[PDB]
This record gives C-alpha cells, structure tokens and sequence, in this order.
C-alpha cells in the first residue's frame, strides 16, 4: 500500500481535517491537467523504508525533483539507472572527504539511508512537471509540519540535518534539549561552498547517535 502503517497509526489525525481533504483535491485536479511528480504511488515512499519508531535522523527537504523521472518520494534521492542531480553529487562529495571510507555506490537511488532511518522528508510532497514550487502552500507544509512535529515529541535524541534556510525554518522549533540540530547551506552548487562543503554532517550525525546509545548510520549502506 502507498502509506506505510505504523506512520498512519500516528498521523491519520491529519486526514481528516479541512487543510488535508483540500489539498488532496487540489492535487488530484492538478493529476487531470497535468504531469505530477513523484507519480501517484511514490509520494509517500518515506512512510514505506522503515517503521516511524525506528526514524534516527531526519533531513529535510524543500520541492520534490520536478524532471522526468528524477522525484520517487525521499528528498534527493533518484532512482537507477538516472544521473545524480548537481546537489546529490555534492552530497556524495561531502560524504567522500567526511568519512574517508564512504563508498559512492555509482547510482544516485537513497533508498539504502531510508531503510535505515534517515527519513527523507521534502516539506510538499508533489510538483507539477518543470515547474519549481508550484505546488508551494496548498496544504503539504501544514502536513510535513505535522510529520516533523510527532516525531518532535513522540521520539528521543534524533538527529536534524538542516541544508539551506527552508530547512532551517522548517526547523526551528525543534526541541534542542530532546534532540541535536545541525544546520548548513544547501548543497547545490549556487550555495554549497556557504557551508555544505567542510559541514561534516554526516560524521557528526554518527558520533551523536552513539552519544544516545544508538547504532550509527552506514552511509555507504546504499
Ligand atoms: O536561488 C537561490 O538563492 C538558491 C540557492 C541554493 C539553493 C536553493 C534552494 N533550491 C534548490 C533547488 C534545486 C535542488 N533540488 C534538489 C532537491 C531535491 C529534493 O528532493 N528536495 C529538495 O529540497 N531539493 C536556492
């Protein structure tokens, strides 16, 4: 099924509320006239990788992918045989000189860091075909909120990775003394060298979770 369980037993509160109905009447009109992306089945892929209870880090994204083929419904994560996009690359570069042992797996499919509990959440969960935001503030911010608000409260010790100013404020009231908070640019190239390069996220994220007794991310695991 397209919603993984364990997620809707804690977030089928929002369903059927007036924002929610709305906007998934907006997004089935936009599915008549027009290509959407991810497509039907994948918008919400990072309720499928792992169960809500196992999420160890969380980061956050902006607007799905809006090329043919790229968005599949876990922020910048595509899957084979597509090119990594500019931002995933540099995502990977990060990686390469963070952790020295970090492999590049040759495809640009992040399905690997889901199954784990990196939750790979875009704050609107679809876009029209070529055209950047536009599906911005028709009720998915309202429901992402709600995502990153449950796990605020119902989880302990989860790591926020925090890339470009939409994330931050996405961010900001996320509880500091229940859970860590990392912030950076985001990693396209426009912005990358304002922090992302030399951010060391990735590392950090693993000496955090060891500090709550939790089992460290394998980043190469992809
Ligand atoms: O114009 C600017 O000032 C500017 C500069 C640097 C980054 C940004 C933020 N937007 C970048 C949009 C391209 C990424 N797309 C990759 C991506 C995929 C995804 O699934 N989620 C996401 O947030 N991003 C904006």
């Amino acid at each position: 099924e397209f919603f993984g369980e364990s997620w809707k037993k804690h977030l089928s509160g929002e369903f059927g509320k007036p924002y929610f109905i709305k906007l998934m009447g907006f997004v089935a009109e936009e599915r008549k006239h027009y290509t959407v992306y991810p497509p039907p089945h994948q918008v919400f892929t990072w309720t499928q990788m792992c169960d809500i209870k196992d999420v160890k880090v969380v980061i956050l994204g902006q607007d799905p992918y809006h090329g043919p083929n790229q968005a599949h419904g876990l922020c910048f994560s595509v899957q084979r045989p597509v090119p990594p996009p500019p931002s995933l690359e540099n995502i990977y570069k990060e990686l390469s000189t963070d952790i020295e042992d970090f492999v590049h797996p040759g495809h640009g499919d992040l399905s690997g860091w889901a199954k784990q509990g990196v939750l790979l959440l875009n704050a609107v969960l679809t876009v029209r075909a070529h055209q950047a935001n536009s599906h911005k503030e028709r009720g998915w911010e309202q429901f992402t909120d709600a995502v990153v608000s449950w796990l605020n409260q119902n989880s302990n010790g989860l790591v926020f990775l925090l890339w470009g100013s939409y994330a931050q404020k996405k961010g900001s009231a996320i509880d500091r003394k229940r859970h860590h908070v990392l912030q950076t640019a985001h990693p396209s190239p426009l912005s990358v060298y304002r922090g992302f390069f030399g951010c060391r996220h990735f590392s950090k994220t693993n000496e955090l979770l060891q500090k709550s007794g939790k089992k460290p991310i394998d980043w190469k695991e992809l």
